[PDB]
């Protein structure tokens, strides 16, 4: 019996964040809390289909004029346009000057992948896999994975979090920018940095931009949480817009998974900003080739929902309210968790819980204290000490607060 | 000002069909016929949303229990199971022995891409990009593209379409199989060969299988037209099932874009058949890693529609009826076209028109005869002589038959 052609395939390590979702679901323990994946939950600890989304879905379901014929390779035109406008602002000079392109993609991950594939073939030469790629220390793990898969051989880290000050290491960040070879690619979190929840202020962003401009560093923005840093979409897009106004050419990978709560419809957009309009045409032509051999053309449901919402001023307005609701709820949980930990007289400071923005808190728990929490208390979180604040409710706040308190006093 | 980082990116060369369709659209002649279309069309030249699909979409729209939370990386469990079962049959020995895995993917294209990526890393050694990959001559345009992008350096062709006989070159095909290095990968069209419509008969498939078994050639089935082809789901999956029965390990990239008419919802499945059950978990663990860096997790809408249909006996029954309607309309166009060509005493043999299966047909027209039809008759088709039978209607059949009659007699 000839051996199987799969005889030697090793067992891969699981994608942790997703593994935890499964683990958590298979947990019979009644006290279990999922503080893993960045997904919104109500105070009832339920998934929330945004009111505007439910409204648009019914409208779509009753629109007999729609068919299922293939979308264009780059995607739904109206979606591409609305998505780019959301990041850049209605008044962007880049939009006026027609030097913006958008490629509908499979969530923020697909936007990152297409961009990385394009750069590996056409940026800083032809098929140059040697240009350094810089990611924050720490970052979302998939940043490494995507760039590695596209072929980049030199992936570096720039200092970002100061474990001591429990904040941004601006000095380290700037030095890392100064030392990077010209033309290096920088993967920047647009807002609500994952996992630290710590973003540069406008003034710090200006310092970062200054070095990047000087050394011809390419900004690759990852905009997965527009609206979650502050509850305001315009405010959260400031950095991107600033770089555009400073005359940078850049990529912006946008995800609508969290701000539209459309996680499973895989709605993303790759926004491209070039110096001149002609370049956009040539870039998009090459992007079509990449898409064609990856997913061929994108799915319609999610993009249709987002296009319908953003293009209807009333719907748009309602949606901004839904986003604010989610952000407001997060603020409230930050306060309550902070308050409780202090009331338990938990060792150390807990101001970082309330200083941090976005969906997460980079708590500071060691990997030993995490293990304790998962195994003993049935509280699921990442090994890094990252917790999803949206997983907290008025009903579980106490269990969590108490469980952290023990981990902290007991596990060293 | 320093030049754009995109200054040297060339404009990609455009795809012929896009142009042709453009041309078609721009044509003022009331007699114009588009035989270059790439999807199903009714007798009225319209897209068709299957009645069962509309019915299920409404059911989904009205189901308040559904949310938009992320699916697992490999996809919706019910979909993966139903899809694999459709291809292999409920009674498949492989299903009963638990040696089948399924990965939800972005249409048939996404299934082929994930399969090619897996093979380039774990098949016939580790990261072996030198294993020959064979595609039919001719084949669906994107086969070459997907395999090349996955890293395969040696893409070959096997003889298939016989220009003179207007049929399969079985002897050429077998010689190509006999001379293929052991472990070479063969991309096989399960049924409704695209673009010729010429398939091996079951007896011929047995000869193909025997060489593959002996030389350890890997069958990578592309199954885009199950049911759609003949109106019979079982008949259309015969070759796949035959290989399973014969003990092969294989991959089967399934598309639901044509048989459910869900083109724009990008619903596909990669079915994996292994010799032993334990292999499946290892193989799927590696596919999860590939998906993670490509699209992260798949969309839900299309997969929900297909899973709902295939798991409800009444809906499944209705769906089979809808598929037969499509298959019958194509059979009818083929029979009528041939009948008319023969009535006109057109030179040559035209049995290939009814021997062929599915939407596409290689007519045997030469480039000059094609030019005449476009230029003189406002009949749009590819220079290869490929036509889509769905471009024919009860209303234009006479025009088209007469026009081909003229092209053959005057240009040949
Ligand atoms: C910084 C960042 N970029 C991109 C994405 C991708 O979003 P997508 O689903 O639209 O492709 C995420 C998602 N991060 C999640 C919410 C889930 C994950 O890891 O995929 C998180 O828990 O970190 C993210 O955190």
């Amino acid at each position: 019996a000839p051996p199987s052609v799969f005889a030697e395939v090793p067992q891969a390590q699981p994608v942790l964040v997703f593994k935890l979702i499964a683990d958590f679901r298979e947990d019979p323990d009644p006290r279990k809390v999922n503080l893993g994946v960045g997904a919104y939950r109500t105070d009832d600890c339920q998934p929330w289909v945004l009111p505007v989304v439910r409204k648009v879905e019914q409208r779509i379901a009753n629109n007999s004029s729609l068919n299922h014929e293939y979308l264009p390779i780059l995607g739904l035109a109206e979606f591409r346009t609305c998505a780019s406008r959301l990041a850049l602002g209605d008044d962007s000079p880049a939009l006026q000057e027609k030097r913006v392109g958008g490629v509908q993609s499979l969530g923020g991950t697909g936007a990152l992948r297409i961009g990385a594939e394009f750069l590996a073939r056409w940026y800083n030469g032809t098929n140059n896999k040697d240009t350094p790629v810089y990611v924050s220390s720490p970052t979302w793990e998939n940043h490494n994975g995507v760039f590695t898969t596209a072929g980049f051989k030199d992936i570096r880290s720039y200092r970002y979090w100061d474990t001591e000050k429990r904040g941004l290491d601006l000095q380290g960040f700037l030095s890392d920018l100064e030392n990077a070879p010209e033309f290096s690619i920088f993967v920047l979190h647009a807002c609500a940095h994952n996992p630290t929840g710590t973003d540069p202020t406008p003034e710090q962003w200006k310092q970062i931009a200054s070095v990047m401009k000087r050394r011809f560093l390419f900004p690759f923005f990852d905009s997965a949480y527009q609206g979650f840093a502050s509850g305001n979409l315009e405010k959260d897009a400031w950095a991107i817009r600033y770089f555009v106004s400073e005359g940078f050419e850049l990529f912006c990978a946008q995800s609508f998974s969290k701000n539209f709560g459309l996680y499973n419809e895989r709605v993303g957009n790759l926004t491209v900003v070039a110096k001149e309009p002609d370049s956009i045409l040539r870039v998009l032509s090459q992007m079509q080739k990449i898409v064609r051999v990856t997913w061929s053309n994108p799915p319609a449901q999610g993009a249709r929902i987002v296009a319908r919402t953003l293009s209807d001023p009333e719907l748009f307005h309602e949606w901004t309210g839904n986003v604010k609701t989610m952000a407001d709820r997060i603020l409230s949980m930050r306060s309550e968790l902070r308050a409780r930990l202090e009331a338990l007289k938990t060792p150390g400071t807990w101001n970082h819980i309330t200083d941090q923005i976005g969906m997460f808190s980079f708590t500071g728990l060691n990997p030993k204290q995490v293990e304790y929490l998962i195994n003993q208390k049935h509280i699921y979180l990442l090994p890094s000490g990252r917790i999803n604040m949206c997983g907290l409710t008025t009903k579980n706040l106490d269990y969590v607060a108490t469980s952290i308190h023990e981990a902290v006093t007991k596990i060293q």
